């Protein structure tokens, strides 16, 4: 039972590690997509500012 | 011994699950930021156009 629970504890170490690694990849993916969207939103906020500067002009 | 490895493996499952949950929380935070940023990148692209339109007008 204990060996099976070790296999399970280890499986859970692997599953939770596996999944946390999958989340690291999902996290990096959404972080990179966030950075892209943030950079995009920022490029737009910068364009908004360029226009705002030009709007004011 | 197997139990000690189990406890450690379970501990790894808990530590890894800890990380899994942390990454999940970060994933969701970042993903939620991604989504708010998707909304902002688009609202901003729209503002890029509303402002561009204010310039054109």
């Amino acid at each position: 039972i204990i060996e099976s629970d070790l296999e399970r504890a280890e499986e859970r170490a692997e599953l939770s590690e596996g999944k946390c690694a999958e989340l690291e990849e999902e996290l990096k993916t959404v972080t990179n997509n966030l950075k892209s969207l943030e950079a995009q939103a920022e490029k737009y906020s910068q364009k908004e500012d360029r226009y705002e500067e030009e709007i004011k002009v």
